[PDB]
């Protein structure tokens, strides 16, 4: 339901309040619509989001992704995702996917923003299935209720992104591994969530953390599934020295031309995005890799990782 008179502000009291990021009462015109659009923070001082509400009709949408970032794609009060995210990085902070249980942050676990350098917008993004529900013209509010505390938190929640940059698929091509492997060079983080993204091609996707050459599992999901944030089953630490590692399974087959890595839907994507915490004092909110400086250690990874459902 859209808000109106009340706007999108609600004081939960001396000093925290839910944040409602809603579509502006939206319209699509086509099946598989992306509609985005960007709030920024009403504080300019540090905050903690400790707590994600989704708002969504659950017969129109089909998944919603909430984002921070310092400069969104474009104004305008909404805009198809096609333009953009962010033209700066888009840190993920939350997503709602349909047949899928989002999974709750840790108490005393919040990502940071506002200040000098946490994200000064948030970006919502929502997927809309079939427009047979709004045969009448509805115009749509859905969105994410945020909780910000200005109560610096204990824990701090982050996002290690592990991604393909030189992935080409040959066309036909059975199998192709997109392989991603970085050090870890910081302070301990402990991963508690995670989430694969893929596009039409991907079979698998599997997210490993190494230790004197023994592969733990972080997450191993199909990407053609709903791709939520999944937990972790057993909260798994990455400590300064251990070397993360993920691989993609892709095939060609139905596929003209080769497939490499990029923005379109005829493009693809190998993106594991480790959800983590870390003690506040020695927290930092993003990490990426893109590299893959241990091509020789995928030989003794677990076979799970090459086979699908
Ligand atoms: O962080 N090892 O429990
Ligand atoms: O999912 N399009 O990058
Ligand atoms: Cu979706
Ligand atoms: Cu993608
Ligand atoms: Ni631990």
């Amino acid at each position: 339901e859209c808000l109106g008179t009340i706007g999108p502000v609600t004081p939960l009291d001396a000093s925290d309040f839910a944040l409602d990021i809603r579509m502006p009462g939206v319209t699509p015109k086509e099946s598989d619509t992306y509609f985005c659009m960007s709030m920024r923070l009403p504080v300019d001082e540090e905050a903690f989001v400790i707590d994600f509400k989704p708002r969504a009709s659950m017969d129109t949408v089909h998944h919603m992704l909430l984002f921070g970032c310092n400069m969104p794609s474009s104004t305008g009060s909404y805009w198809f995702c096609d333009e953009g995210t962010c033209t700066d990085k888009a840190n993920i902070l939350y997503a709602w996917a349909r047949n899928a249980p989002p999974t709750r942050l840790p108490k005393g676990v919040g990502f940071r923003v506002g200040g000098e350098t946490g994200s000064k917008y948030f970006v919502l993004q929502v997927h809309y299935g079939d427009i047979s529900a709004f045969r009448d013209n509805h115009k749509d509010c859905s969105g994410v209720s945020v909780h910000l505390t200005r109560v610096p938190q204990p824990l701090i929640a982050g996002m290690y992104l592990m991604m393909s940059v030189d992935t080409v698929i040959p066309p036909g091509e059975k199998v192709v591994n997109a392989d991603i492997s970085c050090q870890y060079k910081m302070y301990p983080m402990h991963v508690f969530a995670y989430r694969v993204h893929t596009h039409h091609l991907g079979k698998v996707v599997s997210g490993y953390r190494v230790r004197n050459g023994q592969w733990t599992l972080i997450g191993r999901q199909n990407p053609q599934l709903p791709q939520a944030f999944y937990p972790v089953e057993h909260p798994v630490d990455v400590t300064f020295g251990d070397i993360l590692a993920a691989r993609c399974v892709f095939t060609g087959e139905g596929r003209t031309e080769a497939t490499h890595i990029g923005g379109t839907s005829s493009d693809e994507m190998c993106n594991l995005y480790i959800m983590y915490y870390m003690e506040a004092k020695y927290a930092l909110s993003f990490m990426t890799c893109t590299k893959n400086v241990a091509p020789d250690m995928f030989r003794t990874i677990p076979a799970e990782a090459n086979i699908p459902i």
